[PDB]
């Protein structure tokens, strides 16, 4: 089977860990230690084809690291996560994409825009803004809630679809 390195990126508190733990362990974690950066394995069937996923849940400090760069370069696809009640995290999306392209020689890197915390009524980022941003980048946009599990499989599955499309090229 094919094996892909996925990387979950985005600002502190957007739900990177909650999304990943939901996918792997099927429960919602409310106070996940923000210093733990770990990877998880999962075998999945998507569009009738099995892939092994190696998923890195990023953390660390707001700092440049040449070693982090090295790890990020090995990623084959990225989830760009923001929270719909956090305008800063949405503004940050552009900068995460800039860093991904930087470390991967400006390749047309497989990416999915993820609007997490879609269960909350406290929205500050309009869906149209997110759709327009994904459109400009030529990437899918998926709305998720790690809390309710809405769209969690979809977000990761869609990223695998993007990697598959890219590796045909
Ligand atoms: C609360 C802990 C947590 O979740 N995080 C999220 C990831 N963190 C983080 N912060 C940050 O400022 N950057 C960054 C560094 C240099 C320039 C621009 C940025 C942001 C605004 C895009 C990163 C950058 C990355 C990163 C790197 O370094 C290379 C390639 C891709 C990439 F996403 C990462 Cl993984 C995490 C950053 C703070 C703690
Ligand atoms: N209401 C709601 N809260 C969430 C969701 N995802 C994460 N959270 C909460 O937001 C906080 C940060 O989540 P976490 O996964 O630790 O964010 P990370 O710093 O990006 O890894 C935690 O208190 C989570 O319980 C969601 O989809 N909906
Ligand atoms: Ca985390
Ligand atoms: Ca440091």
């Amino acid at each position: 089977m094919t094996e892909y390195k996925l990387v979950v990126v985005g600002a502190c508190g957007v739900g990177k860990s909650a999304l990943t733990i939901q996918l792997i362990q099927n429960h919602f974690v409310d106070e996940y230690d923000p210093t733990i950066e770990d990877s998880y394995r999962k075998q999945v069937v998507i569009d009738g084809e099995t892939s092994l996923l190696d998923i890195l849940d990023t953390a660390g400090q707001e700092e440049y690291s040449a070693m982090r760069d090295q790890y990020m370069r090995t990623g084959e696809g990225f989830l760009l996560v923001f929270a719909i009640n956090n305008t800063k995290s949405f503004e940050d999306i552009h900068h995460y994409r800039e860093q991904i392209k930087r470390v991967k020689d400006s390749e047309d890197v497989p990416m999915v825009l993820v609007g997490n915390k879609s269960d909350l009524p406290s929205r500050t980022v309009d869906t149209k803004q997110a759709q327009d941003l994904a459109r400009s980048y030529g990437i899918p946009f998926i709305e998720t809630s790690a809390k309710t599990r809405q769209g969690v499989d979809d977000a990761f599955y869609t990223l695998v679809r993007e990697i598959r499309k890219h590796k045909e090229k």
